[PDB]
């Protein structure tokens, strides 16, 4: 099957590991990816 540990480097795997163009805040950090300024957010 297909894991998923999201963890941030690389949290998720999917249309994006992290938010498109950039991270609000306030969302949900769930991992930060390399992009500086992008992490794993989720909108409320």
């Amino acid at each position: 099957g297909i894991i998923n540990t999201l963890q941030k480097y690389y949290c998720r795997v999917r249309g994006a590991i992290c938010h498109p163009v950039f991270c609000p805040r306030r969302y949900k950090q769930i991992g930060t990816c390399g992009l500086p300024g992008t992490k794993c957010c989720k909108k409320p």
